[PDB]
């Protein structure tokens, strides 16, 4: 029962993607996904028929401890992530791989160097990011899972691989950033490079990207993490986009975004989207309709301003349904299930058709 306006002039090759990084782990535990009718189907088939054409997957180097026990949060190591990307690309999907260059979660508040990279000197570290990235993408290419797009680090606002690439050390930061890129192009120079940033502070994007472009860092896409309840209003997003299309001749992408289809909880583990508090920040209400309205408007806002540089969006945590063992951390539960595009029973929400109903 979801009402939605079409987006006039929206290209058929527009990136209407989702981040399904947690899905592979969920399926291994016995988690099941159901289509609009509520019958059990292949997840990728459910996404495709709903209009999703791209898949985004994060990759951690070694999300396990010295005892072999997994960290959690999907346990997104290269072998498990590559197997899903292979099946997705086999089903026609486009693939964006997000190398966090960390053993676990990375964002502008934490950018841990992997356990084996921790005490490598800077020169040895440059040799590490290159050789790992090269072999990483060489691994995916052979399982027929070469990603169309690569994302050098996740939300690298304050840099990555701290402290050696802590943005403060801009010179070293650029060396490591370039080193990874050199690796990607050596595997295939038609793979597109994605620089991912969080927030919609336009004046920061200017300062950061200008210094990046001037440093010789070659990339194709400027990716954005936009969570309205954190980063600002729809208008704040509009101002960022138009500022990027005028100042830069590069593509504009939303690497991460999400909203709440409900406020309830399923597994007893409190969610990030918890109270009506975040609901007044987002400007949209926490219903299945409110979720869909936000997504359609984000696609519209991006294209109406992005013009021919508008690339598309990825809905983050789309497949993160509540399931025992598939929490955000080993031993803990799910804080995101009320922001997925599936309900607690694993059934596709009627707002999943937003990636298809934006057309006409
Ligand atoms: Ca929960
Ligand atoms: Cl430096």
């Amino acid at each position: 029962p979801v009402i939605i306006n079409p987006v006039p002039g929206l290209p058929v090759d527009f990136i209407r993607g989702v981040d399904a990084s947690e899905a592979p782990w969920i399926i291994e535990l016995g988690g099941k996904y159901y289509d609009e009718n509520g019958v059990e189907r292949d997840l990728l088939d459910i996404l495709k028929e709903n209009g999703v054409n791209w898949i985004r997957l994060r990759v951690w180097n070694d999300p396990y401890d010295e005892q072999g026990r997994p960290y959690g949060g999907g346990n997104c190591d290269l072998p498990r992530m590559t197997d899903f990307a292979a099946k997705a690309k086999a089903k026609g999907f486009g693939v964006l791989i997000d190398f966090h260059y960390s053993d676990w979660w990375a964002d502008p508040s934490k950018q841990s160097k992997p356990k084996a990279w921790a005490n490598l000197s800077y020169p040895e570290l440059v040799e590490a990011v290159y050789n790992w990235t090269y072999n990483a993408l060489k691994y995916m290419a052979e399982h027929n899972a070469l990603p169309d797009m690569v994302q050098i680090g996740n939300e690298i606002n304050n840099g990555f691989l701290w402290p050696d690439g802590s943005a403060a050390n801009w010179t070293q930061f650029v060396g490591l950033l370039k080193a990874a890129i050199s690796a990607v192009k050596d595997v295939n120079p038609n793979i597109k490079i994605v620089i991912h940033l969080a927030g919609v502070k336009a004046d920061f994007y200017i300062n950061f990207i200008d210094r990046l472009i001037n440093s010789g860092v070659s990339f194709d896409v400027i990716a954005i993490s936009f969570y309205p309840y954190w980063h600002g209003t729809m208008d704040d997003f509009r101002n960022l986009v138009r500022t990027l299309v005028q100042r830069y001749d590069k593509k504009i992408l939303v690497a991460e975004t999400a909203y709440a289809w409900t406020l309830d909880d399923s597994d007893g583990h409190p969610n990030i989207f918890g109270s009506r508090d975040l609901e007044v920040k987002g400007g949209y209400k926490a219903s299945i309709q409110g979720q869909a309205s936000f997504i359609r408007d984000l696609i519209a806002a991006l294209y109406e301003e992005g013009k021919d540089k508008a690339l598309g969006i990825f809905y983050w945590g789309a497949t993160w349904i509540p399931y025992p063992g598939a929490g955000w951390k080993t031993g803990e539960g799910n804080p995101w299930e009320n922001q997925a595009l599936f309900d607690f029973n694993g059934r596709a929400l009627p707002s999943l058709k937003v990636f298809r109903l934006v057309y006409e």
